[PDB]
């Protein structure tokens, strides 16, 4: 029923979901299999003429989040579930996974020129797929707002498949493959979205957690040059939990350590050219080898095995330096956080219970930090349980004497204070920032990471006003205030500005606040950002 004629004259068919029209599973690149493994994506050559695109394709290979070189119950249990024939059926993955999805309001036609919202999924740069993020809620609300948009989602390679690093990858020019996947998708949107009814000049990119940091990397890509065929690939971006990535170069110490471990795991330890050896192992072997490197829920936690790393070519330097140096696209942006980002991640080191153990965990996590720096971090983030995350919970949630403390650090460095740093330096365009406390009172976790996905794609809640409405108005008019919410959203210029600069969300609704919390931690962490890089 629904139809579109692509740029190359190919005419495809979609699905009429009644409440929207969807074209799912459209291939945008040649399958990154065999010798194309770990390499930049290759534009899709082929004919889609006469093809129907009515279901999501498989996601790229996924990493066991509890994966690790050690052996334990959580790992064994997860692999059990993961390789189960039922899981493989309801949730299929493959190395051939580079597909793109387009979902629009019913009745949309070529030339409608609707604003486009390109979604980049999260998942710690190690798991993830586009199928788990329904556009229906965002789409329906846009229609009801008189501000219809087109939702575009793109599959990208995660884990070893898309973020392998080291000297060989570096020498080959194959760094950040997964980010290049997202980049190609953008180019595809620029070339073909008009046929679906969208306006290529009105693309807003957005993502959550790893997807959010990805948006940041796109702002920083090619020193800020975001053009394609003489025109920018996007007019704005929305960052849901996550700013710059605090990581060393692709051929740094941890990037190389991981590469070597994976190579040994695959049985390529003796190879002169480990990279070509890795291209030759079967998918199974490669999957096994990767699940034997640390996953993000394992003890290593947020000191990720796979993530974006500066390569000196597309991400030319330390990402914090690129922001201080002004090497970014000049676009209006929305960037926010959930109050307790680190509590889910803090559950990974619950065998750390004394300050002595905390000091060593931090020392293991941040190899570049000096003792004095570690001392400052531990003064700035005290053992006092009433000081940790879930914030403002007093003596509650004391899983261990160090849980709330570790959770406070991880969340701040990884997301919340990192956002403040960006905001205090970015002069590219108008800035709007939010902080959600929607789930205050939720035991153990508080307003934890990714809860915004629920209220954006699944359930309706006070937060949806921001996650759908406010985000829709921004994608359409470049100002969230066009949404007509009762609380006006103030522009953010600096964390030192007088007057409220944060949109805030609680269980009942919205209100405004100041982004002046935990200044001691901010300087402990950001006086010299590279001291805390992974
Ligand atoms: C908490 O558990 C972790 C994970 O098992 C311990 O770290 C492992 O310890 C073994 C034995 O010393 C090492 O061979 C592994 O390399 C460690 N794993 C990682 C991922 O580093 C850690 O020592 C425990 N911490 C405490 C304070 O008991
Ligand atoms: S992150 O780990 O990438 C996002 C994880 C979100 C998982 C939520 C788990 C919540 C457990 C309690 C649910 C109560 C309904
Ligand atoms: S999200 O997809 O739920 C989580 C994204 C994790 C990003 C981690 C980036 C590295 C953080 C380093 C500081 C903590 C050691
Ligand atoms: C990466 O950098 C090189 C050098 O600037 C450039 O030719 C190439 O087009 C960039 N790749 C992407 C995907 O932008
Ligand atoms: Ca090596
Ligand atoms: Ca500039």
């Amino acid at each position: 029923a629904p139809t579109a004629t692509l740029a190359n004259g190919d005419t495809i068919t979609g699905l009429n979901a009644i409440i929207n029209e969807a074209f799912l599973g459209i291939p945008f690149a040649e399958p990154p299999v065999g010798n194309l493994r770990f390499k930049d994506p290759v534009p899709y050559s082929g004919s889609l003429d006469g093809q129907k695109f009515t279901s999501y394709g498989p996601s790229c290979m996924q990493q066991n989040p509890e994966g690790t070189y050690e052996e334990n119950l959580p790992k064994a249990a997860l692999d059990l579930v993961m390789q189960s024939k039922v899981f493989e059926a309801v949730s299929p993955s493959s190395e051939d996974c580079l597909t793109i999805n387009v979902v629009r309001p019913p009745g949309t036609k070529a030339g409608a020129n609707l604003p486009v919202m390109l979604w980049i999924f999260g998942g710690g740069f190690e798991v993830g797929g586009t199928s788990t993020f329904p556009p229906a809620q965002m789409i329906t609300k846009s229609i009801a707002m008189g501000k219809p948009i087109i939702h575009v989602s793109v599959n990208y390679r995660v884990s070893s498949w898309g973020f392998l690093a080291g000297d060989e990858i570096k020498a080959e020019g194959s760094a950040n493959a997964g980010l290049k996947d997202q980049r190609l998708g953008m180019q595809w949107v620029a070339d073909n979205i008009a046929a679906f009814g969208g306006d290529p000049t009105k693309v807003t990119i957005f993502g959550e957690s790893a997807g959010s940091m990805s948006v940041m990397c796109h702002i920083l890509w090619n020193d800020g040059d975001n053009t394609y065929k003489g025109k920018p690939l996007f007019r704005a971006g929305i960052m849901q939990s996550g700013a710059m990535v605090p990581s060393d170069a692709v051929d740094g110490i941890y990037g190389n350590e991981i590469f070597d471990l994976l190579a040994s795991n695959a049985g390529c330890g003796s190879a002169s050219d480990k990279l070509a050896c890795l291209r030759g192992v079967s998918s199974d072997t490669l999957e096994d080898a990767t699940n034997n490197t640390p996953g993000f829920l394992a003890y290593s936690s947020l000191r990720l095995s796979y993530l974006p790393r500066p390569d000196g070519v597309n991400i030319t330097d330390d990402m914090y330096a690129l922001v201080r140096e002004g090497k970014y696209a000049n676009i209006p942006v929305i960037i926010g956080d959930q109050n307790d980002e680190g509590t889910f991640f803090g559950t990974s080191s619950l065998n750390v219970t004394t300050d002595a153990q905390a000091r060593e965990y931090f020392k293991q996590s941040f190899v570049h930090a000096s003792d004095a720096e570690i001392d400052t971090l531990m003064t700035a983030y005290p053992g006092d349980i009433t000081q940790g995350s879930p914030f403002d919970t007093g003596i509650l949630n004391a899983l261990t004497p160090q849980f709330k403390r570790i959770s406070a650090v991880l969340g701040d460095l990884g997301f919340t204070l990192a956002r403040r740093y960006f905001l205090n330096h970015y002069t590219g365009g108008t800035k709007y920032s939010f902080l959600s406390k929607q789930l205050s009172g939720l035991p153990v976790l508080g307003t934890f990471h990714s809860n915004d996905i629920v209220f954006q794609d699944y359930l309706l809640g006070s937060g949806s006003l921001i996650y759908n409405n406010a985000f829709i108005a921004f994608a359409t008019d470049l100002d969230p205030n066009t949404a007509g919410l009762l609380v006006k959203w103030p522009e953010y210029t600096s964390s030192s500005q007088s007057g409220n600069n944060l949109m805030m969300i609680n269980a009942l609704g919205l209100y405004t606040g100041k982004d002046n919390f935990r200044t001691a931690g901010y300087d402990a962490l950001f006086s010299n950002p590279p001291s805390f890089f992974v």
